[PDB]
């Protein structure tokens, strides 16, 4: 489609994942998407394997081919690609670095993460544990997941990671040290 930006391609989600298998966390890519005139997808690598498919949503198109004058993204209004780029993906990289260096964060997928809860829980039976993975059935996602003690159930919940932070239950949290202290906080209660 007509759209001149280094960092577009005329790609489907397949072939936007299959050029960026082999490139870097947080390498994206631009493409059109089978929505319509007026939108568009960043697709983006969270990890190997990973791939984030982020709606771009047009408005005030001068032609059926051109890009809009306006731009939406998760409910933000943005100008042009490049704001996109930079105060909506490359602000998700920053926090998904941010996540993924944290000694709280387990690598892997859930069913070995929860493995590894249970087995410090066991060896820990009075310390509360909480970790977090990453969810790979629904991309941009993490597992919160505790044990209260060793003969407590292991809970799950959701935390969605967006452009100002975790999303958790009702309050985004800007930090990763903002939302322990906020988990901890919903659990007291």
């Amino acid at each position: 489609r007509v759209i001149n930006h280094p960092y577009y391609f005329p790609f489907n989600g397949r072939q936007a994942e299959d050029y960026l298998r082999s490139k870097e966390r947080g390498e994206f890519v631009i493409r059109q998407s089978s929505r319509g005139d007026d939108h568009l997808v960043i697709t983006w690598k969270l990890d190997k394997d990973l791939f984030q498919h982020i709606d771009i949503q047009e408005l005030e198109k001068e032609n059926p081919l051109a890009l809009g004058k306006v731009l939406i993204v998760d409910n933000q209004k943005y100008n042009d690609l490049d704001q996109i780029i930079v105060e909506y993906l490359q602000n998700k990289v920053r926090l998904l670095n941010e996540m993924t260096s944290s000694e709280k964060f387990k690598s892997g997928t859930k069913k070995d993460v929860v493995k590894f809860i249970e087995d410090y829980s066991r060896v820990n039976p009075n310390k509360s544990v909480y970790y977090f993975s990453l969810n790979h059935d629904n991309p941009g996602w993490f597992y919160l997941m505790f044990k209260i003690n060793a003969n407590s159930k292991l809970y799950t919940w959701n935390v969605k990671l967006t452009n100002t932070g975790y999303f958790l239950v009702n309050y985004n949290y800007p930090s990763v040290i903002q939302l322990c202290n906020g988990f901890k906080t919903l659990l007291k209660s």
